[PDB]
């Protein structure tokens, strides 16, 4: 499989030794089929559902729930039936939970799709070859086309395979190369080599890419290369050997369950610790087996007391409102995790036309030379109003309007504009508005030509749909367009050959006109037309015109500029070889500058403004385009990249400059630039190879296949509402609007959500913690268990559930763009954090062991042991007449445990409060700031009663409380820690960070 386009189209027969008139021999196909395989890409790894629940039963936590969930299941068959019955309640729920979350992982990701798969919609399922077992063309499967076989396109026909075209059989081969790069521009094909072995697919101008569309044409190739080594098959390498990171919660996430087990086993060591004792009292009795269920009923109390179950839900439900929120704003994303990383971004790297700017160009400046004598020359500057390509607008000299005909220069540069242009103008009907047909730079000057109808012509008594192309039409009457020299990025530029209507413009007759950069078609003028006349270019009459011209594209005015000329004698027409590119230069000199003019493509209204706001937000704005790097930069002047007056030279580069660099060099340029001009292939990847060393979390843009390895790379890359469908599926977020100020707006919302976000963590997580302590207490002390596994559980899932996805509708900060970039390092609970919920854990801990105990102890509704022997409960019903003397099974009484539950749950939803702001009181940050807050506590109260007042939910959850004495005992148990908390609060201001 060779590299092709180099070679010459009999180099390439002569590689695979195959003749073009009868193409490859059953031998070479099965010899060739062997050595290159197959011509498809990898099949996909969808992974099955028996091994997603694997995975959704692969975390630390998530298993560590399971053993829980076994032991209780299996202490949930220990005992005599009838009246235990509810005992089958604590393993069914957790096995529920897990269950549920294996239920999402699967129907997540079933719905998810890999930009890969994404590719292979770019596969025909036929080509059509030409091989020696018959002389008619076959069509064949192209999964089975090989390196070397003939090939044959024409008009619809999705290209197979990478083709070294070996003749065009229409007169013109167009082909639509979009699905790379998106302008849905048809390309002009060649057949004769390309120098440059190391040259980009835009100038392979002799090859075909499998994955392109035929606009026009029919043409016969030789397959150059095949399956993974085609263009399109490079870059699914690339896409699937790139390697994406966790989020950094999701890094954070995974390193708490790291941690929350450690402890957990810690704490079963300390706990067999405490109660070493039974190894030199207990003498054997019979009770010593009703004691090891009493340590695993219990640790199946310590697991799902140290895991946030609810948090998972809390999370996404909040993230997806976070989605169809940002949505609203045109910011989709895709991948609710991304939300996090989107407010984390440190830089992006936009693509400018299509969201910078408009990509709505018009001509600004016109300028033809009006006196050229000695070493005097005198321009004639013009300016023109519209900025639609609504012919709708004025030419003026000085500001006052005039009357483009009073000028020969002009009409020239018209006829110009004119003719050497492939698009037009459409007037619709549906939404009344003038819409560009071709090319935006080209459908602009077909509207400079209406708005200066050169020859007076009547069109105000015609209606839209023909004043579009009026004064375009009546040009294409006065000359003939034999043929045009297409475009191609060696020679910068573009002629048509003409000629007159015999008779009406006959004078000189046959003539060419050309337009394109400046600086070529300039160097290939040897003459400058003064209206109707023509002088020897010399010295000074350049100098000008090219001052001028770089004052327009350099100065604020950021205008793109088009030299005009015209070959006053061109060659004659069987002089020309009009199929091979390359002596398109040559028949392009000796030209006549006939002027220049100046276009625009503004940037967006709301663009100024935003990257204003990166700069508060300390994100780093990069600006990729295709403009000379002079005008890259005048053009980031102009918005705010750089300052006016700021040194630039070593914060933008072009694709070359930043070839001739070593590794070195090159990634110091990408930590300080700002503006990169013309970016070649690679550049967008390598880029954000660098930006990451530096670990910063870039976002890149872009929206063909071209760009899929780099948005797959970027930690964020974005994709245009109106670009490619891989490009997309590559892309965390998609920009509706395709406008940059919604990647903005979309990285506050960021900041914002996570926000919130971080503290409902930190509200669930501390709760946790005194949960824990409460479980750990009741075991160090020998206390009757305080709290249960299934009322844990409804705690942590909705009574402690909804308050945490409450919070996550806090209010925004005010100044969330004025701070820089929160670091991905940065963790969510440590230093005086830690000690507060290291604190109040403590507390809720002692607060809800003994307020059960309490029921126990000096209570007026089944007294017990105020001399702690209590501690004893185990030993009742053994030795009965030892200091006990009543019922030997208050120790299973269920209002102790509604009691320490219900000053939990009070707890809750007061540290619920203390939440809504880490170090503001609430008398600054009053509960009312949130009024979600607060009716979700009325919610989980009510909630709470639910449970007590019931009938069914009271067997499995306990019997109700009395109001008036044991409910108020909660209360001046749990309100103080809203004190606890704004005393640690307070603290804040002993300390110098607020
Ligand atoms: C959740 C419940 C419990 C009981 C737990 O063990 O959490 C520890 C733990 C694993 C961490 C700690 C917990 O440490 C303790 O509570 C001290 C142990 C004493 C209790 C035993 C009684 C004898 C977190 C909870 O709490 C405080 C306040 O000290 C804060 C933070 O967690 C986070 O930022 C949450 C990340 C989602 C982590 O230090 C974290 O370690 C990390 O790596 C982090 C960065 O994750
Ligand atoms: N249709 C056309 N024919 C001839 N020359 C053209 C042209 N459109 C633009 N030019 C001129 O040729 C030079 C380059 O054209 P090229 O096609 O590489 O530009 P481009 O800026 O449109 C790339 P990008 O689409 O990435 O912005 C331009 O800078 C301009 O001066
Ligand atoms: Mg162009
Ligand atoms: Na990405």
């Amino acid at each position: 499989m060779e590299a092709a386009h180099s070679k010459s189209t009999e180099e390439c027969l002569a590689y695979f030794g195959v003749s073009e008139t009868t193409g490859l021999t059953p031998d070479q196909v099965k010899r060739h089929l062997e050595k290159y395989g197959h011509n498809e890409l990898p099949a996909e790894e969808g992974k099955s559902l028996w091994e997603l629940v694997i995975e959704q039963f692969e975390d630390l936590l998530v298993r560590i729930l399971l053993l829980a969930a076994c032991i209780s299941f299996v202490l949930a068959w220990f005992e005599e039936g009838e009246e235990t019955i509810t005992a089958f309640v604590e393993p069914f729920v957790i096995l529920l939970i897990l269950i549920a979350n294996a239920i999402v992982g699967v129907w997540q990701e079933r719905n998810a799709e890999n930009a890969i798969e994404a590719l292979k919609e770019y596969e025909p399922e036929m080509g059509k070859v030409y091989r020696a077992d018959r002389k008619s063309v076959q069509r064949i499967k192209a999964r089975d086309i090989v390196p070397g076989d003939i090939v044959e396109v024409a008009v619809g026909d999705k290209v197979p395979a990478d083709i070294r075209i070996l003749s065009i059989k229409s007169t013109t081969l167009r082909v639509d190369q979009s699905i790379l790069t998106g302008e849905s521009v048809s390309v002009i094909k060649h057949t004769e080599p390309v120098p440059d072995p190391r040259a980009v697919n835009q100038d392979k101008k002799n090859m075909l890419f499998s994955g392109t569309n035929i606009a026009a044409g029919k043409a016969l190739g030789i397959v150059a290369t095949t399956g993974v080594s085609t263009e399109i098959g490079k870059i699914r390498d690339q896409m699937a050997a790139t390697e994406q990171d966790k989020t950094p919660l999701q890094q954070k996430l995974d390193e708490f369950g790291e941690q929350l087990s450690k402890v957990i086993s810690l704490i079963c060591v300390a706990v067999w610790l405490i109660n070493i004792g039974h190894f030199n009292d207990p003498v054997h009795g019979g009770s010593w087996i009703r004691g090891a269920i009493y340590y695993f009923k219990i640790a199946v109390a310590l697991a799902v007391a140290a895991i946030p179950e609810g948090l998972p839900a809390v999370i996404t439900t909040c993230l997806a409102l976070g989605t169809r929120r940002m949505a609203k704003k045109n910011a989709i994303v895709r991948s609710l995790p991304s939300v996090e990383t989107l407010g984390c971004t440190s830089v992006i790297c936009s693509d400018k036309t299509g969201t910078l700017t408009t990509n709505q160009m018009s001509v600004c400046k016109m300028f033809i030379i009006d006196k050229v004598d000695g070493d005097f020359c005198s321009l004639n500057e013009f300016s023109i109003t519209g900025s639609t390509y609504a012919p709708e607008g004025e030419v003026l000299k000085n500001d006052k309007p005039i009357r483009s005909g009073q000028f020969d220069g002009l009409v020239e540069l018209a006829t110009i504009c004119a003719l050497c242009n492939d698009s037009s103008l459409d007037f619709n009907e549906t939404k009344g508005v003038y819409e560009k047909v071709g090319e935006a730079t080209e459908t602009a000057l077909t509207t400079l030509v209406e708005k200066m109808n050169v020859f007076n012509t009547e069109v105000r008594n015609l209606s839209k749909v023909e004043r579009a192309n009026a004064c375009n039409s009546v040009i294409r009457q006065l000359m003939k367009k034999e043929f045009t020299l297409e475009f191609s990025r060696d020679r910068k530029s573009m002629s048509v050959y003409c000629s007159p209507a015999k008779s009406s413009r006959a004078a000189v007759g046959n003539k060419m006109f050309v337009k394109g950069a400046p600086e070529g078609v300039i160097d290939r003028c040897n003459y400058v037309r003064v209206g109707t006349t023509r002088v020897p270019m010399t010295g000074p009459v350049k100098e000008k015109i090219l001052s001028v011209i770089k004052e327009w594209g350099t100065g604020r005015d950021t205008l793109r500029c088009l030299a005009l000329a015209t070959r006053d004698t061109p060659p004659k027409r069987e002089e020309m070889v009009l199929d091979d590119s390359s002596r398109f230069m040559e028949y392009e000199t000796d030209l006549t500058f006939v002027g220049v003019v100046g276009m625009l493509d503004p940037p967006r209204k709301e663009v100024m403004g935003s990257i204003q706001l990166c700069r508060d937000a300390g994100i780093r704005v990069i600006m990729i385009t295709g403009d000379n790097k002079g005008t890259a930069i005048a053009i980031c002047r102009r918005i705010g990249i750089f300052g006016e007056n700021e040194e630039v030279a070593d914060r933008a580069y072009t694709g070359r400059e930043f070839d001739d660099l070593p590794l070195a060099e090159q990634r110091e340029a990408c930590r300080r630039a700002c503006c990169f001009a013309r970016v070649e292939p690679s550049h967008k990847s390598k880029i954000v190879e660098y930006l990451q060393s530096y670990d910063e979390i870039t976002a890149m843009t872009g929206d063909g296949v071209n760009d899929a390895p780099a948005l797959k790379k970027a930690e964020i890359g974005i994709a245009m509402g109106s670009g490619t469908a891989v490009a997309k599926t590559a892309s965390e977020m998609v920009l509706a609007d395709d406008n940059f100020s919604t990647i903005v707006a979309a990285v506050e919302e960021g900041r914002a959500i996570y926000n919130n976000m971080k503290q409902f963590i930190r509200y669930l997580i501390s709760s946790n913690v005194g949960e824990v302590v409460c479980i750990f207490l009741t075991a160090a002390l020998g206390l009757p268990e305080a709290l249960i596994p299934v009322q844990l559980l409804w705690v942590n899932l909705v009574t402690d559930g909804l308050p945490a996805t409450a919070l996550g509708f806090n209010p925004p900060d005010l100044d969330i763009m004025d701070r820089p970039p929160r670091s991905p390092k940065e963790p969510l609970i440590s230093g005086w954090l830690f000690f507060r919920y290291m604190a109040i854990g403590g507390y809720v801990g002692a607060a809800t062991v003994g307020a059960a105990a309490w029921w126990f102890m000096y209570a007026e509704d089944g007294p017990g042991v105020t001399y702690h022997q209590l501690t004893h409960f185990m030993q009742c019903t053994e030795d009965h007449p030892h200091f006990e003397g009543l019922d030997c099974e208050i120790f299973e009484a269920p209002e102790p445990m509604t009691m320490a539950l219900s000053v939990l749950v009070t707890i809750e939803m007061c540290n619920a409060l203390n939440s809504l702001s880490e170090n503001q009181s609430l008398m600054r940050m009053p509960p009312w700031v949130n009024i979600w807050l607060l009716g979700s506590i009325c919610l989980s109260m009510s909630l709470h009663f639910l449970i007590l007042y019931v009938d069914p939910l009271p067997m499995i959850f306990k019997l109700k409380a009395l109001d008036l004495t044991q409910w108020l005992m909660v209360l001046k148990i749990s309100l103080p820690v809203i004190g606890l908390d704004e005393i640690l609060k307070f603290i804040a201001r002993n300390y110098l960070e607020g």
